[PDB]
Parts: structure tokens; C-alpha cells; sequence
């Protein structure tokens, strides 16, 4: 619980 989570591929337009 800490290290930010890596956003998904291709940001949401």
C-alpha cells in the first residue's frame, strides 16, 4: 500500500 499504480495503456480520450 503506497507505490502509485501504473495507469492503463492509452489514456481515456
Amino acid at each position: 500500500l503506497g507505490q502509485q499504480q501504473p495507469f492503463p495503456p492509452q489514456q481515456p480520450y
